[PDB]
């Protein structure tokens, strides 16, 4: 089969023309979420004693800072575990409410959950899974790292998380309820991982 047998074959949030779509479309919207990537990947480098000056934005990370740039989107998704699952749910700074039937409980779904997280080295991917697994580099997953995103369900509209390595992928998970750590599972994973960042 091409979904994951163990989460809900829904199609995810954001998918086109829906309430989060059409929300996220605005010019306001699409220029707030790039002013705010920005910022973060401003902190981020800062925090590593650089500040870039004069004229996704993975190409805006220098090479000598692509590896710590992983871990920190890593720590970043990591620090978000237990947090509640909510449809929808999620900004570039924190869990939020959702749309559907996450529209009153403050959390993340698989898709808001790696955005944050990249977002936090300055790297925007789109809102929508599907979208996600074409915002970088497909890889085999024989060859997979960890820092790649995994897909599950048709053009991996169903699922995506966040591959540790050591087996394991962080995943905003319906079928858990909140952020965790979880086996990666092989049955309805997508032809290919996507790399995001290139290390």
């Amino acid at each position: 089969g091409q979904w994951d047998p163990t989460l809900p074959a829904l199609v995810s949030a954001g998918a086109p023309g829906d309430p989060l779509a059409v929300a996220n479309a605005s010019l306001q919207a699409t220029a707030q979420a790039t002013q705010t990537t920005l910022d973060l990947g401003r902190q981020f480098l800062g925090g590593l004693g650089i500040n870039l000056g004069g004229p996704t934005g993975a190409s805006r990370i220098p090479r000598a800072n692509a590896r710590q740039a992983v871990e920190y989107v890593i720590r970043r998704a990591g620090s978000q575990m237990g947090v509640p699952y909510s449809w929808g749910g999620g900004s570039l700074q924190g869990p939020s409410k959702g749309v559907d039937s996450g529209a009153n409980t403050v959390g993340f779904d698989c898709s808001g959950l790696v955005r944050y997280a990249f977002a936090g080295v300055g790297v925007l991917i789109p809102r929508f899974s599907g979208d996600q697994y074409n915002a970088g580099r497909h890889v085999p997953p024989a060859e997979a790292k960890r820092g790649d995103l995994i897909f599950y369900g048709p053009g991996g509209g169903q699922h995506v998380t966040l591959y540790l390595g050591n087996g394991q992928m962080l995943e905003a998970s319906g079928s858990a309820g909140k952020v965790t750590v979880s086996p990666v599972r092989k049955a309805g994973m997508t032809p290919f991982v996507t790399r995001i960042i290139e290390y």
